[PDB]
């Protein structure tokens, strides 16, 4: 079935849990690929002990930047970018994971989850997956940020992996 992977996450050194997050490998198997690679870092990079380095409450968390750790960064498995892949899942509501991007076809490592529905972004952002377990470490995650995106505590991802 669809792969399960796990972001353990500190803030300001102490950890908050576990976000377990289902991938739609079945809907978008590339994008799914990629994010699940990213947290085994069986290609040698990925990931662990990056930071959620853009946080608005109210909207959605921003992580994976794990090359300049500030939203200008970060890589796929394929190469720096890779397509869309398809626009199928839509931003429906809180727990909604989605990749960030520059633009079209822009994907890299960046992803951000959703702690409203964000209607706006579909069909401009690739929807691959959704939390299964730890919305309230996404919300104590969200509690953390600002209007601005500026974090008020260094918030970091200090293990992830598959699961199934
Ligand atoms: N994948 C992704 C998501 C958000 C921003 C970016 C991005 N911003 O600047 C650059 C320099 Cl190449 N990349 C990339």
């Amino acid at each position: 079935g669809n792969p399960l992977v796990y972001l353990d996450v500190d803030a300001n050194g102490k950890p908050l849990g576990r976000v377990v997050l289902e991938l739609k490998a079945d809907v978008v198997p590339k994008t799914a690929e990629n994010f699940r690679a990213l947290c085994t870092g069986e290609k040698g990079f990925g990931y662990k002990g990056s930071t959620f380095h853009r946080v608005i409450p109210s909207f959605m968390c921003q992580a994976g930047d794990f090359t300049n750790h500030n939203g200008t960064g970060g890589k796929s498995i394929y190469g720096s970018r890779f397509p869309d892949e398809n626009f199928t899942l839509k931003h429906v509501g809180p727990g909604v994971l989605s990749m960030a991007n520059a633009g079209p076809n822009t994907n890299g490592s960046q992803f951000f989850i959703c702690t409203i529905k964000t209607d706006w972004l579909d069909g401009k952002h690739v929807v691959f997956g959704h939390v299964i377990e730890g919305m309230d470490v996404v919300k104590k995650i969200e509690s953390f940020g600002s209007k601005s995106g500026r974090t008020s505590k260094k918030i970091v991802i200090t293990d992830c992996g598959q699961l199934s």
